């Protein structure tokens, strides 16, 4: 019913938080975006978050956001689950974005707790209750960005709603175990923990940044059983990706791989030259064929980069 | 002018009151600002966190700033909260706020979508040039501390009025001892910041309730007894994240309707009972409005998501 | 190429300018809307204009507009051609709406010349040139509403662009003939002329209001050859529909037929009581089975009607 | 007050000038308004058709009104164009315009999506109560005449200041003889309307160019010779739909940049040559700005769709 739709989200192991690429004037580069999503599908990504933090949703106008979701459903909705990031620190915005995203056929919603303008436990519950009934929902707990832990009592209460698909959890393995042991579906939101969460702590899978770069490896990591060697091989890449706040790393890497133009909407700027040289090295160690795109990786010069505040 | 901002000691982060349908209650808002002016508030932040700026549409945001300037601009400095975690938004909001004649802008570092030091600087540089700016460091909400090196660099811009600082007295002192203007962002620390650490003043929530006392606290010299008298009120206000407390208190005082834009909801019954007690201990005449304080029933509160 | 897509629009004979139904609080009633579109499909409507004048596009927020298009493509795009009304008297708006509507998978755009803020012939050309390249486009000439005839020299110039599908023409049969005789595809925008335009003046078909009520009859009228008797039978209905400006009639009729709630976004208000009584009579003469819905037609009381300015 | 609006004789429908990137040129805009004030314009419509209101975003619309009020509100009456063919939009724009302190609203009947007489009345009734309102009848643009019966009914509302009428002198006289304030909306008829038909004044495009002359025309009594002197300039201005002419002329006079938001484009070269001639016949000192009038090349013009 609504049951089957929620179940469809719950069964996904590899969800890519897809990067939004830009044209030199700062508008969406839909061609490059379409290529990224095709690559994700071809390498076994089962879902995509559209316009999340990795996708710089907070930098979009609301129409762009609604357009990108609609676009993703229309082009790829039969080949991958499309999960719109329709959350907000404003309940009103979360309501409208969520209903519009479902009306347009997205398969689920990702909902963060109100950040910056944080609220009480009662308010957080009230917030989630306005959107939980609209369709399959992933609750996103990322206290390092929201500055407010979504406590277990909120998660467990929400999980009585059949539309609550599960949790993107970033607090760690202990918090993951706490939920999975009670049968709540958890996706790890931390690339560098998702192997252990998957195989040691009952996590269903990952909502991933790293899969933007190496979707095949991330798929292996989530499906083919424990593999501490593969996990260790990815760690330097993951450390490189998160040395500045996401999505600064993935934006830089995808430019370097030639699959997105070197165009940044502020307030994001690329990793400096020395870090770009590091990246070339990491690609060589892991093998360029494992990374998205066909073009030889480039370091890029500082002045290849376009930084835009007005677009 | 920047110097005009720099000399302010009492800036109120004004609450935005609502009509039962969720729209702004301009009449109540006007009354709150008048009350602030009458009791010596020298500035107002319009549509900051206390003002629930993040729940406004952009037009309501621009309208409220313009409205405040038109009605009160000759009587109080009007500082628009025109910041955002989006550089594009901050740019547009700031230049529109200035074009409407606001006296200054309050800019936070990008929250949630946090960036690098270089990205933070870039962000600030797109707006700092547009007019007098207060930089807002509130790491407990942004989850990213604006480091001293950033502040010192921004302070070379003559449009940088100063810092609303929340880290504490040591960070306050680090700036004020270098002649950087600081307003404390923490009501429960602002007395000590003001008299012991060189802070110019406070950007205050508590002044929404007791503007007279907060004025005394900032102008009339050290007074640890007044400070101690206010602490229970401050502790009550901040037991849930601002502005839940001030929203609840202003409803209880009868100066704002009991109408909350989600995701905020009022303090529970027992806390409202506590509030009535605190008003009696401090004395009702010190709190905004004339109406006898009420406890209110839970069903008095309107919680709105669609407005 | 782009050729095939334009050709797909050109081959449509029955395009319904679909009414947008509302809930009592003034929001879209997507359930009722979905039922209307299903009815249109089941009775041989081949295309739908989403958010045109009949659909009260001018009363929508931009996100609602983008949402409705995306929604229509997602739910019905495989069963009917979805033509977004993405035009505007503002070139900037027309540009954004058009590209967003195409990104979301709509099959064509309907573009009016700038109304109210009318421009020169040169400006009208410049306006159309910004959006013509984005995909299959129907140019809409309705001088009775725009207060500015799109002259033949503009139409003929635009028709050199392979994305120009054809014209929704309202000036009349002579203007229709002028274009069709040169091989330009024309849809009549006047229900009470579309039979003659179709069979006597080379028009491909109709972009229709009346088909909201009697889709089967309108389909017959456009496919099954000349039929002056059927045409005469529909005339009283069409006269009733247009006695106040569209969409006042169709909003009233659909309420009366029980397929849309009696909810009007201002500045539209329903036809008065005596006209609603007339409508019941017209349904009886033509036969209720020919009209959309299953519910017995009602007159409705004045106070069944909800009129909303704030929604 | 409504009476304050009613007494205005010269209202300029002010042009909105642009920067090369398509954004508002506030500096040039401020200069245009100053010039209007200096030469006796008593009101300004902000973001009407001449002001290309239909090309603005809603925030730019709200910002420009607020800006005009803040900068010029003490020196000139500011009438926001807050109307729309959407009742919801008109409601929001009007109440936000008033909250920002505009003196009046100009409301058109719903155009393009035209409605019934009853719908038109309903539309007007949602906004008339909010403050002093000028009702705008321009059937050549709306494709729907506001009938006298509608005007007479609205005129019972004390907030109805009057009518900007474009139908002609007979319609003007029909209202003014009943003591309804009318401003002519047709520059080439406003002299006769003013002196022969009881019109109070003009809501003018031509005053953007020659504000001094338009003032004389409205205040200093019948002057068929001045009227005849202006007619060639008026005929030039309106050979393409307003504001194509005024946009072109202000670019030629050097007081606005040659930047057009689509779907407007400038008059062709030969018309710009005509313009230079008309300026010489009338005398350059009568036209806004100090710069010698230029013809400009076609490639001087920036046409923008994405701004
Ligand atoms: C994704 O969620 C949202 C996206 C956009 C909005 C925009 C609004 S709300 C409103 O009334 N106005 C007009 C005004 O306030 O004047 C807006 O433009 C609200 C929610
Ligand atoms: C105030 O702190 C809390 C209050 C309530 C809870 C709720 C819990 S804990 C748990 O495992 N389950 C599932 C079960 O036991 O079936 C819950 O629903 C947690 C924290
Ligand atoms: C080397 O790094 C940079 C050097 C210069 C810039 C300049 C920018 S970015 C932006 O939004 N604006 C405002 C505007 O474009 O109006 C600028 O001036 C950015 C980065
Ligand atoms: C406070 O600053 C801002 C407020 C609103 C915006 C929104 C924009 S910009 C643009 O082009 N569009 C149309 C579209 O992208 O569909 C928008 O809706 C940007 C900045
Ligand atoms: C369908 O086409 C459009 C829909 C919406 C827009 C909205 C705009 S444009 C812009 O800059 N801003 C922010 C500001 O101006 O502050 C907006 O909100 C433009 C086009
Ligand atoms: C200034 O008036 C006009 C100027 C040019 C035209 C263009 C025409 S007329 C016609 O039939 N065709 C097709 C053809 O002849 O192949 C045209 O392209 C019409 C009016
Ligand atoms: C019998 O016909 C009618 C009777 C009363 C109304 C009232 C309305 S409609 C609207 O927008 N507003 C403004 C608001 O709701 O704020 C009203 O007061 C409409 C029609
Ligand atoms: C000038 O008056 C208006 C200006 C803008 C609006 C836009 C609105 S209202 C609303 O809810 N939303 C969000 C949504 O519908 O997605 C909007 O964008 C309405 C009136
Ligand atoms: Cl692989
Ligand atoms: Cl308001
Ligand atoms: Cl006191
Ligand atoms: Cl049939
Ligand atoms: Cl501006
Ligand atoms: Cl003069």
């Amino acid at each position: 019913k609504n049951r089957t739709n929620t179940d469809d989200i719950r069964s996904l192991r590899v969800i890519t938080a897809i990067k939004t690429p830009y044209l030199p004037d700062g508008r969406f580069d839909l061609q490059a975006y379409d290529d990224l999503v095709n690559t994700q599908i071809e390498n076994g990504a089962e879902g995509v978050i559209v316009g999340g933090t990795t996708g710089e949703g907070q930098l979009m106008s609301w129409d762009e956001h609604i357009m990108l979701i609609g676009h993703t459903v229309n082009c790829f909705g039969g080949r991958i689950k499309v999960i719109g990031n329709t959350g907000s620190n404003s309940t009103r915005e979360a309501i409208h974005a969520t209903e519009q995203g479902f009306a347009m056929g997205m398969h689920g919603a990702l909902h963060i707790n109100p950040y910056y303008g944080k609220t009480s436990i009662e308010g957080m519950n009230a917030h989630f209750q306005t959107v939980l009934h609209m369709g399959p929902t992933i609750i996103y707990n990322v206290p390092g960005r929201t500055c407010q832990d979504i406590p277990p009592q909120v998660i467990f209460k929400l999980s009585q709603n059949p539309n609550m698909a599960g949790v993107k959890e970033c607090v760690g393995n202990n918090r993951v175990e706490e939920y999975t042991e009670k049968g709540i579906v958890v996706w790890s939101g931390n690339d560098d923990q998702c192997h252990d969460s998957r195989w040691d702590h009952g996590a269903t899978g990952v909502i991933s940044v790293t899969s933007n770069l190496v979707p095949g490896l991330m798929r292996k990591l989530m499906f083919e059983g424990r593999n501490s060697a593969l996990n260790a091989k990815l760690l330097p890449l993951m450390d490189w990706l998160f040395q500045e706040p996401n999505p600064i790393g993935v934006n830089t890497a995808l430019a370097q791989l030639g699959v997105a133009r070197p165009v940044f909407r502020l307030p994001y700027v690329p990793l400096p030259l020395s870090k770009r040289i590091e990246f070339v090295k990491l690609v060589k160690e892991i093998g360029r064929e494992h990374f998205v795109g066909d073009r030889d990786v480039q370091v890029l010069d500082d002045d290849d980069f376009i930084l835009i505040g007005r677009y």
